[PDB]
């Protein structure tokens, strides 16, 4: 089952959530760990966030103390695997043995094929060295083109804000943050972008870019000093695909982590994995999925009789004056608004409902209130809808009782 | 790797291929297969075809002698698996043990929530006992309801109208077969069964029924003396469920069959597999997958060195005159056809390209056309687009050379 040694390829914050886990759990057997940034390991959300901003990388490093005796190999690709050999190949032309390999690759941001031969500034958001390149551009009073308009592009657009940068942003949806975010946050986070100076356009693609401009689908040009591209992210699922893994932009596993090769499990952003909210498969992009099912899956190699990973999802994003949290599900058959929905001093709660139960929350500038949320969202609770609405209700009472 | 003994859950098309390979490939070791219907082996096409017409079981039935040396327990539920102890419970009171597991349980009608409370004859066509069912209550001059524009549903209209029974059809979708069939076929297919007599409801949903009446979304009504439901099938997946593995309405397996609990593998209308055109993981649910399938685990299992399952999908559709025929994927950026489509004798071929290179192609009663395209699919021609117009030119000489 969990056979020494262990070899995790990728050393992003699955993979140190993974090892740490391992060695709490009690494995003492081998574990190497193979990461191709040649960077101390570090957490993802502060790049659009207070680094973008300060720019201190020693502030985002992620604590490898409670895994103890692993060998980082660091700025080092995976080239191959041979899981009948049971082997790793490696840039460096080492190779590793394995008992268990472990995948947690993440994933990297999809490329615009309509900027493909840009001759002006295009850059994506993912690693430290974007954030770097990307901030040596924000030139105050510069022009930001931002294409997309999820939380990671958003967040960059209220950070260049913030340091004097005009910003436009191109979104092809009617709504920003289409992917898991209720529709009423959605509106009302758009209204905040506006009126902080962000131009934005809805409902319209990039179809190319000429001397500095960019061109778009209803014949119109946008300059700018920088585009960057935020149109989402692609699994870096090719060792597992070559190897014969069942993969389809991630690699599909269970909630032990298996893929449909014995022997090699996969975590974090590169798996595709059971929604139990959904009942479907879905490719979890967020920092609490990398933790929550690195943990899970090495408490259930080292353990056996552990659950498999059951967390439900949840994510937060940091947007200039706006703190949002949402889990779970985007929408139900009933949306309850706790509190008014405001530019004057934001702060509200969005429950959502499916037939009486609790299935998605949000909350804006709440903190408080998110976290006895998630936990009626976990045993899907069936409040009073009158009492989830009534503001004298204390949610920390119901979850609790 | 493979190891005995070997048991299969199901025995239709997928689980019969399977065993008789095992054989063929020299495996000798026990082979069990468990199948809940109590029938000698059967195929399934023939449900909707010459058996709804002629009624003889004893031309239907699959050949089992490629597959020596097997027992068949026949009438019999798995009702679980248990993959440590490597166990499976039946609904007999019996346990097999097995060293290698394959779920070969296909797929079931969809029910139509709507008619669930339904006070008139409600029916799907999946099993021999359906179509017997349904066959009794063909009565000439009798009215039926079809729901559902795929071509089992055709299959069963143009039969119904061949037996003297008036032909209604709700379809949701502005087309028929909109799965996989190229709108220029489905165009062509609904004149087809519109001048047989079908009264076809495009863009149409059923809402519910009263006293032998069918009440659609439009605020109307179509009186039935029978109604048979043809949405589509969700995978019989509830055994791979229980037991962890990876699934969403099929079980996810590699081209090995692999499932994600070593030592368990899946074939057929259960699994959610890649289709090598689209790149993309998707449910196939056809014949051809089914044995090919079937095949290409079986062989790899007895022989590691073999590739895995590689073969393009494929249909045909038996449609009273029309003899149809489907291969690859029902679009590209290109159409070519090839011969005139017309209701007066119908015969002709069409060809999809994508960047000239031969994704899919469908015949209407020209067999000899079909091969030698599967085989211009299957290496990926770019063929002379004019010639592939060209009425003068031989496709089976392309083919070879
Ligand atoms: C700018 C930004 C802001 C974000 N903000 C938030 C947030 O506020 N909240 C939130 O919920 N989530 C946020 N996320 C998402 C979050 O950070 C990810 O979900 C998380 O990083 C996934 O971790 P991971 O370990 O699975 O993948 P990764 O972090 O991508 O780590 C994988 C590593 O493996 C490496 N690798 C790939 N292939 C190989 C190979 N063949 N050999 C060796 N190494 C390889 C990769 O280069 C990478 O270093 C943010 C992400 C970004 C980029
Ligand atoms: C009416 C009809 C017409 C069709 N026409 C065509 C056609 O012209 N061309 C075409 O390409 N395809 C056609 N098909 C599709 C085709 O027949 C299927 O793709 C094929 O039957 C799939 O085979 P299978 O072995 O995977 O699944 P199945 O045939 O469904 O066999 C699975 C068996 O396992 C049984 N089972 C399920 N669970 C258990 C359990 N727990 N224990 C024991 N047994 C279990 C099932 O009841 C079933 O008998 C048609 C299908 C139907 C129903």
């Amino acid at each position: 089952a969990l056979k020494a040694p262990v070899v995790v390829l990728g050393a992003g914050l699955a993979s140190v959530s993974f090892v740490a886990e391992l060695r709490q759990a009690g494995y003492q057997g081998l574990i190497t760990v193979v990461g191709d940034e040649a960077e101390r390991p570090y957490d993802r959300p502060p790049l659009s966030k207070d680094f973008m901003a300060h720019g201190d990388a020693e502030k985002i490093r992620l604590d490898c103390k409670r895994a103890p005796e692993v060998e980082w190999l660091l700025g080092v690709t995976a080239q191959s695997f041979d899981p009948q050999a049971h082997t790793v190949a490696l840039s460096d032309g080492r190779t590793l043995p394995y008992g268990t390999l472990v995948l947690a690759t993440g994933a990297a941001p999809r490329a615009l094929p309509t900027l493909q031969g840009a001759t002006m500034p295009v850059h994506t958001l993912r690693t430290l060295e974007d954030a770097r390149r990307i901030q040596a551009g924000l030139r105050p009073q510069s022009r930001l083109l931002i294409v997309g308009g999820g939380v990671i592009g958003l967040e960059l657009a209220a950070t260049a804000r913030t340091a004097g940068v005009h910003v436009s942003l191109v979104q092809t949806k009617p709504r920003l943050m289409s992917r898991a975010a209720p529709a009423t946050l959605a509106d009302f986070v758009a209204r905040y972008h506006a009126a902080q100076g962000v131009d934005l356009r809805f409902e319209r693609s990039v179809t190319g870019s000429v001397d500095g401009v960019v061109l778009l689908d209803d014949g119109t040009r946008i300059a700018a000093d920088m585009v960057v591209v935020g149109i989402g992210v692609l699994a870096n699922d090719a060792l597992a695909r070559a190897a014969g893994l069942a993969c389809d932009d991630g690699i599909f596993v269970d909630a032990y982590g298996r893929t449909t090769c014995p022997d090699v499990y996969a975590l974090g952003d590169v798996t595709r994995q059971r929604n139990p909210l959904s009942g479907r498969f879905e490719r979890i992009e967020t920092w609490s999925n990398a933790q929550n099912q690195g943990i899970a899956v090495a408490r259930h190699l080292v353990d056996p009789t552990a659950p498999g990973y059951a967390e439900l999802p949840w994510y937060w994003s940091d947007q200039g004056a706006l703190r949002i949290q949402v889990a779970g599900l985007a929408s139900g058959d009933e949306e309850i608004v706790r509190g008014e929905v405001s530019l004057d001093a934001p702060k509200f709660t969005l429950i959502e409902l499916q037939k009486g139960r609790i299935v998605g929350a949000t909350c804006v500038n709440n903190a408080r209130d998110f976290a006895p949320l998630r936990r009626l969202l976990a045993v899907g609770a069936k409040p009073d809808r009158a009492a989830l609405a009534d503001p004298a209700t204390d949610l920390r009472k119901l979850a609790a009782a």
